[PDB]
């Protein structure tokens, strides 16, 4: 039993809500919040820019020190850093940027990182500036993640359509 509220159950382990992941994190303070990162951990916009702003830029400061020590992430890869005032931990995951020509197959690799954590609050990966169809990203998530994932979908029209979809 956890403190997530109002989620629609999609499968045994996948749940979804029309919500801003930042507000969900502030209210729930989950163990893990997923950031939709780029390989440089430059948190400019979308999920990453909004999460970082909610940490008063502490996420960016920590991330710059991580890059200085370790270099960039791989597309499809991840790292665990602090969750600051939003969560215990933040799992920074890099989905492929289809607008950069990056291979959509890397979206499955990106979601595989979620399986290292028992419970996560997460966005749909590779949407926004990365240009992947969120309908597709949900299918990959359901078919890849085996741990318990709570998906916060910002866009109402998109959420309304995602939950009214499939087979
Ligand atoms: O898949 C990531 C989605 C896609 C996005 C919004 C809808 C159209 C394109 C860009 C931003 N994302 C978010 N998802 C959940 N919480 C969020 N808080 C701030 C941003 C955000």
């Amino acid at each position: 039993v956890n403190s997530f509220s109002g989620y629609l159950k999609l499968t045994d382990n996948v749940y979804i809500k029309n919500a801003d992941i930042v507000e969900e994190a502030k209210k729930v303070k989950p163990t893990v919040v997923v950031n939709a990162a780029n390989v440089y951990l430059k948190h400019g916009g979308g999920v990453a820019g909004a999460l970082n702003k909610a940490t008063n830029n502490a996420m960016q400061v920590e991330s710059d020190d991580y890059i200085a020590t370790n270099g960039p992430l791989k597309v499809g890869g991840s790292c665990v850093l602090s969750g600051h005032n939003l969560a215990k931990h933040c799992l920074h995951v890099v989905g492929p940027n289809v607008n950069k020509g990056e291979d959509i197959q890397l979206l499955k690799s990106a979601y595989e990182n979620f399986n290292q954590h028992e419970v996560l609050l997460a966005p749909l990966l590779s949407a926004g500036i990365f240009g992947a169809d969120p309908i597709h990203s949900l299918r990959v998530c359901v078919d890849t993640v085996r741990t318990n994932v709570y998906l916060a979908v910002f866009d109402k029209n998109l959420y309304d359509k995602l939950v009214s979809s499939f087979l």
